[PDB]
């Protein structure tokens, strides 16, 4: 569904057609106006940083494992005259349908009788799911990705590739996949009985020679070398596929562009009447085409373990039957044909759609993993009274659904059921502790971490145990819409902390609440505080992010008593644009302003910016405004004349409109 | 007689042993001498017994 | 009907004396004690009972 | 709620049988055993005491 995913992202944002993504690896955000303000006793001590950059880092990398599933049927498609009142396959309405047609007359008895189980098997969701794949595996085929790399770096830790990825060879995309080819063999109209665990379908006209190639590697496995978000793990859909095309099928070319698999698309879609199924295909890419890098060290643990991914089987009798499918379909929704029209017009348009599900889902996942499970909405029991539907199974697109419906907190509306795609909270459920391995830069690691071993000498592979699950992703595009004050991602905020000057600097912290807010606004004026807890005698730094630049309670990695001792004499001035706080007495009073926001892109840290054309919000009347019109001017060569006027000169010529 | 899609493996052992003579040891009630009701018994199924 | 054309007035003829042959109670009533003998069937008869 | 409708009627004959007996209640019962034996492991029974 184009409409609701458009909806997410901000007000300023205003996207463009083209995106020339260069690099695995983009950091989208905004620059904002922060005006802080420092006041004391003593005196008020004014900053503003004009260009401040609150980014969240988003790669094309991510362990996936798709599995053959079972799911409902979508109807959308078959002509309206064979369905009921009620709205389900009124068998005797098929059998009248299939008599006065153009059907051999000796099938008619049997094909009948086949109705029952096959008219019952559509759902090509799974072919278009592999085929939109194959679009952006050719036209972003120049990303590379190197084993030694760095996933993750924050100074005290360090995560490589190597760690998470094993069985990895360095490839580029393009290079990672070689796919065999499906046999596409021609349906023979005069068959006796149809032949039920093969699928066939409908196309317009002559399949080309570049249309065999393409059906030919999406019905197929994906084996890749190097983990690609794009290119995971998918098992075989079929081993052979039926074309009904009068016209001969072509032999397999070899070679195609990009622009071959859209023309692909939208023959398919077109002679199938298989809208609601794109539109289904559309959401699951949606979720699986970019993976969030990790904000904190600690925050990896939700993407150690492969997430499966549910792809429901490939099945299809449109071939067998090609008199139900006719040019007056059977819909639930008018605004049915709305997700392919925006494909086709804005491809590109995707990347913006998925980081707006990811970052809406991993910010709402970050605030469940911390409610009791006595409760009444809790970790297991969420999405049950949320659903008001009847799907299959509570898992793929209805459990990343339904955390967008907590995120803009609005009622999100499908035509059917589809329990299909990838399932995030399977960490969470778990409920247990997760090793995450690291490799030690410093040797005063273990006091800040949550470490196996209290002394590690630098270049040791170590473990960290992480029990509850940190935020994976801070709040960029839905800032200050639903805001939380756990998150605390307001416009205006202010914090007192209250010292007499009897204390020599030395304050401690009670309240856990106004601890957090103080940490993090000390962050923007770029100072480093480093405050240890006096009841365990661990230690936590405000600074444990180099994206975001704000500090979440989370990054203490342990629930206790709160008791933070605070020294106000080994504060470091770390950034630049920088408010100082040489010497404090008595009452702190610290507070911040953001007054406008400009939407900002980087990648290989240099500036990414949108090219091409004004992308609009398409709705269903802005083109069937143009069917009304029809270009009713008749279609006739009215030539109209021009009388020529003579003037001073006489030489030169001069002609009037009248 | 008439069937709904195919005759299942189990559906042919049961129809058999139906239309067949009941010739029991011990006189159980549900197992009383009965006469073969048929020899042979046609099934219009479209998909193959 | 979506019957065979040479088949029709051969099969009419029939007509009058097959329509009348519907009874399929004998069949019901064996498959019935099919299911109570494989359900109840480690009940025991001895010869030399009371 | 299926695309393989072949199985419908197989499907439907047993639940029927099934649905009537269902009961989890001796499996939590020893589940919740376990639970305090491992946490009270250290209760000592003395044969000759009072």
């Amino acid at each position: 569904m184009s409409s609701l995913l458009n909806s997410l992202l901000p007000e300023y944002f205003k996207p463009k057609t083209n995106l020339n993504i260069n690099s695995s690896r983009v950091q989208y955000g905004f620059n904002a106006r922060i005006d802080m303000q420092y006041e004391d006793d003593s005196g008020t001590r004014k900053g503003s940083r004009p260009n401040a950059f609150m980014s969240n880092t988003v790669a094309f990398i991510g362990n996936y494992e798709g599995i053959i599933v079972d799911d409902i049927p979508i109807l959308d498609g078959l002509r309206a005259d064979i369905f009921d009142t009620h709205g389900d396959l009124d068998m005797g309405l098929v059998e009248d349908a299939l008599s006065k047609s153009t059907m051999i007359r000796r099938n008619v008895p049997t094909y009948t009788a086949y109705a029952s189980e096959l008219l019952y098997k559509r759902n090509l969701t799974s072919l278009f799911y592999n085929m939109l794949r194959l679009y952006y595996i050719k036209k972003w085929g120049s990303i590379k990705y190197e084993k030694d790399a760095i996933f993750y770096d924050n100074g005290h830790a360090c995560l490589l590739n190597r760690q998470l990825f094993p069985k990895s060879r360095d490839a580029s995309l393009e290079s990672s996949l070689s796919l065999p080819e499906a046999e596409i063999a021609m349906l023979d109209p005069g068959l006796e009985f149809p032949e039920e665990d093969v699928p066939a379908i409908l196309w317009h006209g002559r399949v080309s020679s570049r249309a065999t190639c393409i059906l030919g590697q999406a019905c197929s496995e994906f084996a890749p070398l190097a983990p690609f978000s794009i290119a995971h793990y998918s098992p075989q859909l079929t081993r052979k596929l039926f074309v009904n095309a009068p016209a001969g099928i072509e032999p397999s070319s070899g070679r195609y562009t990009h622009e071959d698999v859209k023309d692909a698309i939208t023959i398919l879609v077109s002679a199938n009447q298989a809208y609601t199924d794109f539109e289904a295909a559309y959401l699951m890419l949606a979720q699986t085409l970019v993976s969030p890098v990790p904000r904190t060290a600690e925050a990896s643990a939700w993407f150690i373990n492969a997430g499966m991914v549910n792809m429901p089987t490939l099945s299809c009798a449109n071939g067998y039957y090609p008199a139900l499918t006719n040019v007056n379909p059977y819909h639930r929704l008018d605004t049915w044909k709305d997700t392919l029209n925006h494909w086709v017009a804005y491809p590109d348009m995707l990347f913006y759609h998925s980081v707006a599900m990811i970052e809406s889902c991993y910010v709402e996942l970050g605030n469940v993993a911390r409610v009791s499970d006595s409760d009444a909405i809790n970790k297991y029991t969420f999405t049950e009274l949320s659903v008001q539907g009847r799907p299959v199974m509570n898992r793929g697109i209805i459990v990343d659904l339904t955390l967008v419906a907590m995120r803009t907190g609005r009622e999100i509306s499908l035509p059917y059921p589809v329990s299909c795609g990838l399932t995030r909270t399977d960490a969470l459920l778990q409920g247990t502790e997760i090793h995450v391995p690291v490799v030690v830069k410093d040797i005063d690691m273990p006091q800040y971490y949550n470490a196996i071993d209290k002394d590690v000498i630098e270049g040791q592979e170590t473990v960290i145990k992480v029990k509850q699950l940190p935020p994976a992703m801070y709040p960029i595009y839905t800032y200050g819409i639903n805001t939380t004050e756990f998150y605390s991602d307001h416009f205006e905020d202010q914090v007192q902390v209250e010292m007499a000057p009897i204390d020599n600097g030395k304050a401690v912290f009670n309240d856990a609440r106004k601890f957090s807010k103080f940490m993090s606004i000390m962050r923007m004026m770029g100072n480093d505080v480093t405050a240890t807890d006096l009841v365990t005698g661990r230690k936590v730094s405000n600074w444990a992010d180099n994206s975001s630049g704000r500090f979440l309670y989370t990054d203490v990695k342990y629930e206790g008593q709160t008791a933070f001792l605070v020294d106000m004499d080994t504060v470091k001035a770390r950034d630049h644009c920088w408010v100082s706080i040489v010497d404090p007495n008595g009452t702190m009073n610290l507070s911040y302003k953001m007054t406008n926001f400009r939407a900002a892109m980087f990648s290989r840290n240099k500036p990414l910016y949108m090219t091409g054309g004004s992308v609009r919000t398409i709705a269903t009347g802005n083109y069937r405004d143009a069917a009304e019109r029809l270009r009713a001017m008749d279609e006739t060569l009215r030539l109209k004349p021009f009388k020529i006027t003579e003037k001073l000169d006489f030489r030169v010529a001069a002609y009037a409109i009248p």
